[PDB]
């Protein structure tokens, strides 16, 4: 419940992202 939930290609595994 901290920020985004997408898909993260960067690692290759779906981590938080935030924009700020």
């Amino acid at each position: 419940k901290a920020w985004t939930w997408t898909w993260n290609p960067a690692t290759g595994k779906w981590t938080w992202r935030k924009n700020e």
